[PDB]
């Protein structure tokens, strides 16, 4: 049979926290999408409060993957801080490598949230809103020392582009960067990427030369771009009071997928009002993006979900409803669940919601 | 299992006549694809001739939806009327309400609708054309009181964004305009939306003030697109020579969705040359849009179409075939037409023609 | 059931030969969705080098199909040739008749290939590259006799609309071009298509008076878009040394649909390093935009490759694994290849690779 077995588990902090373990687990007999197979990854994504930094955060990320044999790495570190309820602030540095080759790179940018004509009177009715429609405009500078061949081969063929092709440049610039199925995406969660300005473009010398680069763009959505519509909650630095953390990592290739992800994070749950909480509203875009790949085959759902409340709190409301409780502990599996699982796993969007309280 | 229940019924006038009784139900146990869930939606359409005005028809929709418990409706009255084939004219009113707020409105505007390259070399060839690729051009001219203070604080906030946002404000409306999903449907229907362009706003005061603006878009389809392929016919202005009316509801969760919909109408045959009559043309948007949510959930058909000709009138070709006859009774089920079934409703627009004659 | 029949085979050359036989037969119980239906169609491509000319290949193709009853036609032959890696000339002519109609053309032309930023650090670390960006831009003068009235009053039509439209002509001329469901194919496959531009327009005269036009445009792709991506492959003059073939024809209907393709020609092998070859990599855009109709109906999939190798060559790796193996003939049918089959006939691009060596 085709049968994806999943299994999934959350365990929630109570009080004043919105922390929770995440867990996740699936396998399924189908062959990955990757025109090149096998294809492996794994990622580590770690947050913890700056002690001399008042709201700053030092965000790291790490990513390996394995492509048609090729080795892959990239790693970045990243201290992130708001300055206002729209306009973010980031410096960092890292690198990358494919096979033999490997670069570089520093930056600092803004990053500034718009949400387009937001209202009172949308807000004191809706209780639960999803779709936020807005811009994002970030700015950009960013160096990155030109210290092999290939790096200064690649510096000089951009100043030739940019020098040469007026707006041409920071249009055609787009399939490029949305390498594959990536361009596609954008508009498939109602995305939009603005064409690329650059402002200016100077080697200095580091040490040696380095490539010095100030561009900006914006991105869009319609609502269902979380990154947009959630730009505050997507970031919960308040509640990151000690070291977050999570790391996932598949495996994949022409007869099937396996995948692991394990977090402790802030967020996981959010007020509700009323004196309820709710798991958080189940991000869009993963479900819409995974949607592109998840209907190339028939299959079965074999899953279940634990969630383990606080101590104490109970559940108030799910939909669809769990099929066993005992004490803190909820279990979902079969009938309506199953049948959202599948859904979700094609690229629906339909809500699972789950309220619960002290 | 999951199997999706539907029932469909069409009764035919004859003579000259275009008209049919239309009834569809259908339940299916699986979860809607909206992210906020129960969601519920009531519409009724009704339209009538004018008594003391050559071709004009007076034409009302009322909405009424639930959406995670919040309230709102739509009503609208419009007086709209051909000036030649390509040119139509409206003006009407209505309000709206989401909870707590509503508000009204008034409004006139044009609508010309211009096919793309038209020929006497296709027209004289093809029998039943589908694809007329074309743009559709508006000039509305709008009307809103600015009678609670939400109302004055958006006025403002347009105002503003129009003054200092150039080209901008009408190129970035479209992603607010097309909320959630909306803005990924018109790509995926071969449709385009231009820029707004505002030509004045106006603070007009009605009473009190008025906030007042006249603005034009133009929406364009590869051939797609009923609303500019089939721009004539979608409005059967001369065979409405007595009332109309659909209605339309449905319910839905997380674990299911359930549909009625019952109206009497113009344009539910059509000529189809040669002496013979045909049901219309399927519409293509409803097809292609509802393809977005259609592939969530494996199902079974369970579904019968029953159509009813005018006294005396024979099927012709019909494929996929009926099931069975009796006299004016024809029905459907089971075997191709269970498949041609499945394959609408998750997006394919195969034909299924039904040729019939006095 | 809805079960899909399907058998495949392939026959290598060896030595330095690209060379193939390719054979494929489908049969399946579904709706087509085009919305006319009956629709047949045969399809005829020849190419052969031409002796007096040093990498010139005449190539010709001959389409005739049936839709809704009607008769179409389209004839063609081109000489072409590369000047360089990126550059390519054309130069043609043919006609095409629907129905009672018909009109003849000629033409020539230049396409210049262009990637986007490619770089050696990239050519030394992929063994297997598949996503490759870039933009590809179409130079092109054509004639067509105005030798009926519809070809006349279609000239003047296009004359008023390029004198009167400024830019909006070569914009929305797109979704006259990429009629019905092609426009929204576009984006699917992360094409581009740019705004066409005229430079010029002129009635010579032939015999009698011919429009003449020049005209320019481009398409772009983020790496699916094989046109680009696998630019010098996908014309392979130095291996065609002989006449090359292929031909294929389907009939659908409201009940089913059935194809076969019949071919002779190079580049079904490939060189793929270190010794070794490969069946070529599978063009990336056919999956895709066949995985616009592929997912409307459930299936079952009963298919066999066979794959024959030339004499004494073997086999190096192959996944999903062939099912059996005798001398030179290698087998699959059912376990992972049919699970691959159902994915990449919905739209999935997962890797099949055939690696064999002398
Ligand atoms: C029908 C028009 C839409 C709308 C569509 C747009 C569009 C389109 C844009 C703005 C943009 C903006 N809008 Mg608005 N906006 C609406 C209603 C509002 C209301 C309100 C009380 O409802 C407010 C507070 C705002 C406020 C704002 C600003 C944050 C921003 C820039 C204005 C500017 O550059 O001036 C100096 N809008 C209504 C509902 N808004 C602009 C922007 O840059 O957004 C990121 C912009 O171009
Ligand atoms: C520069 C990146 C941005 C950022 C961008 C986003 C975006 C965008 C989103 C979030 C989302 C979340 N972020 Mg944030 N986030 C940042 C910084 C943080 C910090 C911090 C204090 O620094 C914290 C603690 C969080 C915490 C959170 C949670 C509130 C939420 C995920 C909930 C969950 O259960 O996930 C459980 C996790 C899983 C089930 C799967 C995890 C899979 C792997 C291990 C990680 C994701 C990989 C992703 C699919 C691919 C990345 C490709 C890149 C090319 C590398 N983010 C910075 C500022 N964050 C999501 C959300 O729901 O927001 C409302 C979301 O959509
Ligand atoms: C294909 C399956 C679906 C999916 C199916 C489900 C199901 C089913 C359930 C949840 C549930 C939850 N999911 Mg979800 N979910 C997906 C993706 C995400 C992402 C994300 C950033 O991609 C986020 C933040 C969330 C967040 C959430 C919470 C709202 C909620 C509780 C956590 C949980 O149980 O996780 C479980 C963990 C997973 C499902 C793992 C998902 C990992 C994804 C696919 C990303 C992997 C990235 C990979 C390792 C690295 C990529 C690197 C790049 C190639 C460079 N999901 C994918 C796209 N999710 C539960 C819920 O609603 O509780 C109320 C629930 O029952
Ligand atoms: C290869 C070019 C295409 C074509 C593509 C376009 C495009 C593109 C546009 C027009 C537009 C128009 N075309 Mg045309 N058009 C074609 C053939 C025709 C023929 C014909 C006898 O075949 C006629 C009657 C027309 C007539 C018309 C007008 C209704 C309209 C505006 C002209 C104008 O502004 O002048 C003053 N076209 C051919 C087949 N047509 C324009 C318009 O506004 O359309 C809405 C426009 O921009
Ligand atoms: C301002 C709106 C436009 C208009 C726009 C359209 C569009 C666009 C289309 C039609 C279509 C039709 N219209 Mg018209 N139509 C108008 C005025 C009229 C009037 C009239 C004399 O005033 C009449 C009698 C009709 C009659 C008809 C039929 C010829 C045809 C539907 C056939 C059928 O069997 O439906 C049976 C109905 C059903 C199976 C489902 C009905 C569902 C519910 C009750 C109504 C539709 C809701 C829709 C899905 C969502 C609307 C969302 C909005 C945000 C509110 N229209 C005005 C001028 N009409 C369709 C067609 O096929 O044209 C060729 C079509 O695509
Ligand atoms: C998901 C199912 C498919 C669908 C599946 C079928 C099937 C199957 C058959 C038809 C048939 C017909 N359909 Mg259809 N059809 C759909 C949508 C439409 C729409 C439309 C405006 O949406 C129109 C005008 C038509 C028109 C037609 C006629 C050509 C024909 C005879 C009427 C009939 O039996 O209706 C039956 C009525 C329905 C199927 C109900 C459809 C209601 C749709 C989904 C809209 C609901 C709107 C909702 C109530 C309100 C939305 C409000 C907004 C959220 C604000 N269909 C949807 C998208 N249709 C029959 C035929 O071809 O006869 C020859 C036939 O056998
Ligand atoms: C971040 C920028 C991207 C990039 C994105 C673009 C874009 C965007 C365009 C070019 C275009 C071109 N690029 Mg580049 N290009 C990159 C890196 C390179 C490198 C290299 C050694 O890596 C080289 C050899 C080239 C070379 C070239 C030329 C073939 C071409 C025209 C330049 C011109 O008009 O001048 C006179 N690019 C980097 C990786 N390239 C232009 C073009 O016309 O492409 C078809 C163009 O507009
Ligand atoms: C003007 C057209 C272009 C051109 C554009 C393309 C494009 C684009 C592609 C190829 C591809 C291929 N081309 Mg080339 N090709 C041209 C000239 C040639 C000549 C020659 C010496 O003149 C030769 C021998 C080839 C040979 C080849 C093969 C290397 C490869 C197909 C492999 C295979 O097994 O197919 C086996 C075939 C089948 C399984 C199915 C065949 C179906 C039918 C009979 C033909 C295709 C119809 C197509 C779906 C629809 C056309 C619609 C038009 C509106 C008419 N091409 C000219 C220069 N060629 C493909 C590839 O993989 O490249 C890497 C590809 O994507
Ligand atoms: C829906 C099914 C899929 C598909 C499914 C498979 C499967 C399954 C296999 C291959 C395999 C192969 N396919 Mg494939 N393949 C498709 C389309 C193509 C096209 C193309 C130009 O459309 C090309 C060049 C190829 C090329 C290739 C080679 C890489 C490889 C060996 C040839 C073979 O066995 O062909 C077999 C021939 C076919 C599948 C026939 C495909 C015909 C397509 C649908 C086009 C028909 C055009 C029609 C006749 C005319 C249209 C005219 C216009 C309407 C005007 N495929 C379609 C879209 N292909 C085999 C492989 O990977 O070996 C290692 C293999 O096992
Ligand atoms: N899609
Ligand atoms: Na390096
Ligand atoms: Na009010
Ligand atoms: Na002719």
């Amino acid at each position: 049979t085709t049968t994806a077995h999943s299994d999934y588990e959350i365990i929630l902090e109570g009080g004043s926290s919105s922390w929770g373990q995440v867990k996740g687990r699936a396998k399924v007999n189908v062959p990955a999408a990757i025109p090149l197979l096998p294809t492996d990854c794994n990622i580590r994504i770690d947050a913890k409060p700056l002690d001399a930094q008042k709201g700053v955060v030092r965000f790291t990320t790490k990513i390996e993957s394995v492509v048609d044999s090729v080795k892959n790495t990239l790693n970045v570190e990243v201290d992130i801080a708001n300055e206002t309820k729209d306009r973010r602030i980031a410096v960092g540095e890292g690198s990358l490598s494919v096979g033999d080759f490997s670069h570089s790179f520093s930056f600092e940018g803004s990053v500034v949230n718009m949400y387009y004509y937001r209202s009172d009177a949308v807000r004191r009715n809706i209780p639960n809103p999803i779709y936020m429609q807005g811009r994002q405009f970030h700015d950009i500078l960013m160096k990155v020392p030109l210290d092999n061949n290939d790096l200064v081969d690649t510096w000089e063929g951009f100043q030739q582009s940019i020098s040469g092709g007026g707006a041409n440049f920071g249009d055609w610039i787009r399939e490029f960067w949305f390498i594959g199925p990536a361009f596609a995406a954008i508009n498939e969660g109602g995305q939009r990427i603005s064409p690329i300005v650059v402002n200016s473009s100077n080697v200095e010398g580091g040490k040696g030369p380095v490539g010095v680069t100030r561009w900006k763009f914006s991105h869009a959505g319609s609502g269902v771009v979380d990154s947009i519509s959630r730009w505050t909650e997507l970031f919960p630095v308040e509640q990151l009071n000690k070291p977050a953390s999570i790391e996932g990592g598949f495996r994949s290739d022409s007869q099937g997928i396996e995948v692991k992800v394990d977090g402790n994070l802030p967020g996981v749950s959010r007020d509700a009002g009323g004196g309820l909480r709710r798991i958080l509203n189940h991000p869009l875009i993963p479900l819409v993006h995974h949607g592109m790949v998840g209907k190339f085959n028939d299959f079965t759902v074999d899953t279940q979900l634990k969630i383990v409340l606080p101590k104490g709190y109970k559940i108030r409301y799910a939909a669809p409803q769990f099929r066993s409780q005992n004490l803190e502990e909820y279990r979902w599996s079969g009938g309506a669940y199953a049948r959202w699982v599948e859904h979700v796993c094609k690229g629906g969007t339909g809500q699972f919601e789950v309220l619960y309280a002290q």
